[PDB]
């Protein structure tokens, strides 16, 4: 049954790979051009665009920039395709299945890339949220209705942001909560509360989300409750899925080598993506301004959903220093329409790493003794568990402040868990780091 | 007069030592065997048992390169007689009590008492309050000093329930004497509390005519309060008999020299003594060692950080401790049994306290531009700004886990006999972890 | 900015030159010139000269293997003269003030001042607020920067009480000039507060036309508040004159080279200078050393763990400190008096602050299953009309274990330009590392 999942993920990767190969054939891209991440992005965006039901209710066409190697120089062409031609090729590549999962996979890869490329300081202040809540904004770029995969991967902040957005619409325009489809806007609000509720790993945070969901007329008080909850999630962190989702060319490349993902199985959270990246070859266009090592770090972080991970941890796994966004001499992977193709060079993206680690959906949340009884006449504090003991007596906000105050930045999580060698396939022999400088953005 | 007490406890220790030597001679134990802590336990249990027609238990011998367990038997009368002879014809209640309290300290450090707590309607996380829960219900004044707030609540809950179920418990000639016992226990509990409010609530519970469900609820509330407004509980370093016996066999004169259960003396005695333990296949000797050390100093429910600092080695939580306890069961396999030196020494010593915590500087003014917290004494400063449960919740809510207690008090060097130069522990380079259980 | 270094340089030059001239006039040996007791006397002679029309004090001499304490006398005019010559005819008020602050720092580190505090209706536990309480009431701008909130409050209470006793203090032509003194002092206090609330309450006090018992109460409240919402108080490393004297004699050119009271300069100067001290028979030289070190760097009220870290040896509480103070009283026995080198060096340096403490990512979201702590910025996150009430609210909110000076580190003594901060890792649960109590 573990292997049933590996086979289905395997099948999904296969599909994306096949589709990528087919798209390279139709565009008559060389093997070199096919491994250009910029070309991967365009091909990806085209297929997603082709299925965007929302958007598609010519403008019956899709496209974007394709890049070509023309005597060792890079030339940008803008191409155009029929959404129904691309939808047709996608289904053929996926054996007639509609392969929603594969579409969602590529979405989640874009999201991870967005989370690693753009601080969302603008979006946060315009919502009345604190711009320092950016570690909470995983998946803030995904479409509002996404997979179950879409929801697993969204951050607590993303979910709060979406709920705030709705509450505000309702305050400005007092007809948002009404109409014939008022009942379905209401269920949408409750649905999002429950998603949020399910990310929280304490009774008190879960109870506060119940209060918010159950709110008759959601307004300014619920705004305030949600801001408080988002703040709390900076310390009592929510469970957020982390999925290593790679550009389509990498899967395409591997399928073209005769790699059989379905037979072999595949996991977004185990060794597989690390192994696949150890042996794949991806190029990127790169601006004269830009350090290739920095471009490389960007994609690496995106590939493993690591924007908001401790740079210490990221560095240790990677074997190269993973550097803060403020020290990073690169602007991001897509190339604008106004950029001059003539001074554009290209390098190999370093996407490998020293070790691997499993990806978690955990936030790090941890009878028995809850106080000390002093034995020795010695100057010190006398520890006790203030959240639990005082819990015996009136607000959710008070319980949560207590827990937040109880938590200490130096509390250790994931006790026993470690990184692994790329030769340690079955994750037998953890290597626990020792650490002495940790946030990507700030 | 300080030195009067030292002499008295010295005389008690002497007696235990002499008794132990005399038992080792009767059993023809080698010096190694005499320092086996399992042997010490049996000998201890025999003498206590003799004062509660035959008595005995497992004695362990090194025979043909192996540890052999034999089961020995003695007349209570013969053991009593040897005890009195060892103690110069005194009855030596105190010496009996001392061994009892050692057993208790060992029990407290070996076994969480989760079972007992839930069966009483008490929360299993109240185990820091359960010191001495294993002692017999009537023991010394020494007995009662050493018993925890939780132990005392548990005893009074047990008695309230007996009175509910059997409505003849509080009535008759029997009921005059059970009543005085209930009051006596309420006073003992009262005397351990260090706030007027907690004391008043114990007065209300005592003064209850017909103690039932309301008093039960008062007592659990009190116990819960004692997790923050902690009670006074005596801590006494009481060592296995073999250690005293060993010392006495060296010509140590406890009566002339004097002894203290709360100053340097047990730490000095442990620096230079040598105890062994049987040890099971899966067991780490350093972990067995930590167990006995904690027991010896009554430190089961102390902050592991404090215990580490004094000891000089990491004192690790019960859940991370590869050992199962010091007595060996009768169905255990003696063939797989090895033995090791218990490491019972320590880097420093500290005075043992009966206190449970709470001019002079009460704040720091930063001088240097350096990353750190800025201490101040929040209890004292905020103190500048009529139902008893409400008063107590107010105090609990005031308190903070990082409030400092025992201001000015610190550990000592083993060469600082007179307790001249306290050293305040810092826990900066130290790794976290406060609760043994 | 290099104009300031040059002017502080010029001031230091002057003190050094003056000290060298005074050592010549007294015919002091190299050794005697570097004796801190002789430095103190020469210092308080010059200060005294600018306060019969004689001045002087104890000068100590190494004569035939014995320390001889002789009393010298001088005309205030002669010493004023020498001072101005040394300072090229400037009247070097700043230099006089520098020495005053050194004596103040030495006072703060030697004496608790519990007497003065009760006699003003202040709490004797307010001693962390009493930096500079020994300075003259008017001492230049340097004087005022260095004075604590408590000192300021104490001086305003002194003035309120003069106004109560003499019910025409506030009144006439002399009542206009006492009024401006009061307002000046209120403004100095106001400027040290880093909250709107505290500042508004100082406005209320200043604007009182007839200050009495209500303003007293307001100022005690404010002093209590500064134990948690701390004032800005300058810290200035001011060394004994003999150190500067020594340095000038070595051909150090403080005016060309520049100098800072808050940067590396005083640490470098002390690292490589050599100061001696008389020491009584029951005194530990290491302890005397600590005292002088703390005074030099104005560290009396600093967290001992911070002082310990910078210094490289344990900086020990005042109660554990075997020394009685640097001056020697007239009835002390010179025959039993020995002398040692003060250990004034340190392992690192740290910038001195005038601060009191208190967008981007402020927390981590774990991506990999890997053992580690989970950083977040606790102070920032947790941070989320009657002035008294506003202040009590903020005092009650504050957490002693909040970190201040985030990112700020110590430096190597080679690191002039403060290039490479080394950030220590203190335990934030620790709120006990006070010099006094
Ligand atoms: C997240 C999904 C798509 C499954 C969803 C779930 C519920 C709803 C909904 O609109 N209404 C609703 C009403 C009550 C609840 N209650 C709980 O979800 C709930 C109540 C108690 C719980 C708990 C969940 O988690 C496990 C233990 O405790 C949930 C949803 C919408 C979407
Ligand atoms: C030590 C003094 C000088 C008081 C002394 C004691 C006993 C004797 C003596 O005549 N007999 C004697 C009998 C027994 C012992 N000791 C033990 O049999 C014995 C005593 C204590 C033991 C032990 C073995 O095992 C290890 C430590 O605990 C020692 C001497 C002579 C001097
Ligand atoms: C600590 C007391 C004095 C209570 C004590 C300790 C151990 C014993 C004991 O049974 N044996 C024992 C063995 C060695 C020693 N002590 C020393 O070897 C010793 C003790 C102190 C010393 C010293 C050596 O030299 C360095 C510092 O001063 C003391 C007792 C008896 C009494």
């Amino acid at each position: 049954n573990a292997t049933e999942i590996r086979a289905s993920v395997g099948k999904m990767i296969d599909g994306i790979g096949r589709f990528y190969i087919q798209m390279c054939t139709e565009l008559k891209l060389s093997d070199y051009e096919g491994r250009l991440i910029q070309n991967s992005l365009t091909i990806e965006r085209m297929v997603l665009s082709a299925f965007d039901e929302r958007r598609n209710k010519d403008p019956k066409k899709t496209g974007g920039p394709i890049y070509r190697r023309v005597d060792g120089k890079w030339r940008r062409e803008l191409i155009l395709y029929d959404k129904e031609e691309i939808r047709r090729i996608w289904r053929q590549a996926n054996n007639g299945d509609d392969a929603t999962a594969g579409l969602t996979h590529m979405m989640i890869w874009h999201s991870n890339l967005n989370d690693a490329t753009y601080q969302r300081t603008r979006a946060l202040v315009r919502t009345g949220m604190d711009p320092r809540m950016c570690s909470l904004m995983q998946g803030s770029t995904l479409p509002r209705r996404s997979g179950a995969a879409g929801a697993a991967v969204k951050g607590v902040g993303t979910m709060v942001m979406e709920l705030i957005r709705m509450i505000k619409r309702g305050i400005n325009d007092r007809n948002f909560w009404r109409g014939e489809n008022g009942r379905r806007t209401r269920i949408a609000y409750e649905r999002m509360c429950n998603i949020l509720k399910g990310k929280f790993q304490t009774a008190a945070q879960r109870t506060m989300v119940d209060q918010v969901r159950e709110s008759r007329n959601p307004g300014n008080a619920e705004f305030e409750d949600l801001i408080f909850l988002a703040r709390s999630a900076l310390i009592l962190r929510g469970s957020v899925a982390h999925k290593s989702c790679l550009p389509a060319c990498v899967y395409g490349s591997a399928v073209a080598s005769g790699y059989d993902f379905e037979r072999e199985g595949y996991s977004l959270v185990g060794i597989d993506p690390f192994r696949l990246l150890q042996n794949s070859q991806v190029y990127s266009l790169i601006r004269p301004n830009e350090n290739p090592a920095h471009k490389s770090q960007l994609v690496w972080m995106a590939c493993h959903s690591a924007a908001f991970e401790d740079l210490r941890v990221s560095s240790f796994i990677r074997g190269t220093k993973v550097v803060p966004r403020g020290k990073l001499s690169t602007r991001g992977v897509q190339i604008a329409s106004n950029e001059n193709m003539e001074t554009m060079e290209s390098s190999t993206l370093e996407l490998r790493s020293r070790y691997w680690a499993i990806r978690t959906r955990s936030g790090g949340n941890t009878s028995g003794q809850i106080s000390i009884q002093p034995t020795f006449s010695v100057q010190r504090n006398l520890p006790f568990d203030r959240p639990t003991i005082m819990a015996a007596f009136s607000d959710m906000r008070t319980e949560i402040i207590r827990l937040m105050e109880s938590a200490r930045p130096e509390d250790v999580s994931f006790q026993g868990r470690g990184v692994f060698e790329l030769s340690d396939e079955k994750a037998t022999s953890p290597i626990v780091p020792s650490f002495d400088g940790s946030y990507f953005f700030g």
